[PDB]
């Protein structure tokens, strides 16, 4: 019933595919969504040099993600790990875990490279922090019929939606990306509602 | 409700291990367990000479996993991986795969070890292949207490539980370790009936 | 001095990115490169209709993987895993793991897919394997310009030159993927001469 | 010819360790051995709070890391990553990376965690950030004869050295870990002086 989008975007590719995850999402009949981005970790002044870029969303508490059934990750990658910042924000979920605040909670994750390179490093190495406080790990398999398209370069894996923002960061998620981006939603928040209810 | 604990086992160590779990899974009112072994790939010269060890458990055709909600797969590791005998009949799965026949279903791995190296890795790269078929992946945190225990050497990890041979072989499952695999069947047959149902 | 690129191929892609991997290997004054494949491990007759692929290159026996002072691994993805009949293989690396034959030797990998999906996963798995037996495994980084190309659909990683088969099988790996294959035989055939010599 | 141990601590188990990995790099002649730590990122107050442990090694920059040969990383794990100071001090080599700084030099991770959980996926998923610098990745493999002792709880991986720290933090490193540990400074200096030299 309750779907947080939890994410990180410095330029906001990140942060388009967010908003697509929430729109998928909020077409399940049942499915509260709430979209809240972790905290930033760069000093404000070199940020904005930088610099990418404000955001609508909230910063969210640590505290915050057991109020929620399913919980979709989003990070930049980091030479194929999450982000910094992703990585201090969960860094700070050890009350949660203590408690087993998360356990059994639907947990999915997507994330922008690149060029592309570490797409899939980046969401798997999620998955193992994921599963340290036991969430259930959802991957989207091959049902967003986008990842059979090798016509155009796109980004998404059936680990998660992924988008390529250019070496540039000039890139904006295509169409296709999104399309897979907002299957990723539509289909945790069902199997959350489906849980849940 | 129905649950599949498909193993591989030359030494019988993963073989007790989905014991164990089906055991665990069976606690579960409303779950139907099965357990059965993938084919071995030795011929059986080279297996007898080196072995055993033979097993009761039926052995599984690819087709059958469709038939199932919920698979738990055991492997003892090979260097970091699954074993060959699990690869091997995983590769035949491909019909599976593009029916979208183990789309969605619950899966969950153990393995076996050494020794210990690799037992992570194991599990993890098996996630890998059950992502590809889009299975929600199912890890099991730190419920289980025993994987606070580091008096004795102890297999089990919050990825799924694993059990440590010994260089020689000469080890047995211990009562924690089989605590845990207990604990992974008992969770993902619940999981499994409240899916499903 | 000397390199062998060892790989499995079904329909020729990966065989094709060992011809070019060997090419690479081969400008390196020094370097003696030689291309061989694992044992199919399917029935000849399912092969055959199934079905690719005829291949020229002899069939390797575990016990000389010895002899080469870099070993190059090519194996297609099987759900983002090394294909079973590359798993085979390693598997029967006991013998060499024992006497620590492999030790501080060279490895490097590069894979098929696809489509795409598991490209990464195939490689740094694969790894995993080689790390057991003690060898130095060896990276592309970014040295290849190809890389950065986004204007193109194009395998390869950082982790090593990969190829896009297409979900048809009907791709053949494109000039920049074989430029990438290329660097990735020049690279480590003269960090092996650097070595060894 | 210049080896770095770099390292994250907060309780010092990785600190003992990190002494020891240079304790064994320093049996090797022409190697030159610094042993350095990343900067503190929680503010001193929380640090204080729950601390220690205050350290007598320098603060590296992240252009340093250009000056040596070899580096040699540890890190506590944060549920199966690299500890969040750690990858915001990696987060910061994009300048390295572009010029092509790191390329091509040597790389090798140790670890500490728990409890044991996730001290392998820590090693591997910091190997994809050496890899995107096209850093040399060097196991360590079953050199080290203390993985073999399953009599008492060890650390110790084919990826790298590990120490466990216990629930409470308040195990400390064994004779046989800091013997793994100063075999993967030993062994990994000896190469570096190979290369270098
Ligand atoms: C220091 C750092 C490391 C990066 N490493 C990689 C990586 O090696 N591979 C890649 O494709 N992109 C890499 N990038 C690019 C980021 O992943 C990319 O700019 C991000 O997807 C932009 O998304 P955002 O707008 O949501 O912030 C890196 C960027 C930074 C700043
Ligand atoms: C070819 C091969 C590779 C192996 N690699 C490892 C490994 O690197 N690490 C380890 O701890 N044990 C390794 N082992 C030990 C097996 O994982 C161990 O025998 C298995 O867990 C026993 O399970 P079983 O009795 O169910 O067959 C290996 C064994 C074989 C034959
Ligand atoms: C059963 C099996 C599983 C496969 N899984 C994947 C995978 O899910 N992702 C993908 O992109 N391609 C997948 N493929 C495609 C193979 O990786 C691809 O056909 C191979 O790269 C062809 O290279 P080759 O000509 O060297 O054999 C799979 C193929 C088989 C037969
Ligand atoms: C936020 C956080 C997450 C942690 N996650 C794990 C983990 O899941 N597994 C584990 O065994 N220990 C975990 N630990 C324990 C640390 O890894 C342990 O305290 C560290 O290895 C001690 O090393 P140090 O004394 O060098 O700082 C965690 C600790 C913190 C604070």
């Amino acid at each position: 019933a309750k779907v947080l989008v939890l994410y990180y975007s410095m330029y906001g590719h990140i942060e388009t595919m967010a908003r697509a995850v929430a729109e998928g999402a909020s077409k399940v009949d049942g499915a509260e969504v709430v979209v809240k981005r972790v905290p930033e970790t760069m000093p404000p002044q070199l940020f904005e040099k930088a610099g990418g870029k404000t955001q609508t969303a909230p910063v969210a508490t640590p505290q915050e993600l057991a109020d929620y059934d399913a919980i979709i990750f989003g990070t930049p990658t980091r030479f194929g790990n999450m982000s910094g910042q992703m990585r201090t924000f969960l860094d700070q979920t050890g009350g949660l875990w203590a408690s087993g605040a998360l356990y059994g909670k639907l947990a999915s994750v997507f994330s922008s490279t690149g060029t592309g390179g570490g797409q899939e490093q980046t969401i798997t190495s999620t998955w193992t922090t994921l599963a340290h406080h036991g969430m259930v790990i959802v991957p989207i398999g091959y049902a967003a019929q986008e990842l059979f398209d090798v016509s155009q370069v796109r980004g998404g894996t059936p680990y998660g939606a992924t988008t390529i923002a250019g070496g540039d960061g000039s890139r904006q998620p295509s169409q296709e990306e999104l399309s897979i981006a907002r299957y990723q939603g539509e289909y945790v928040a069902g199997l959350a509602v489906k849980l849940n209810g």
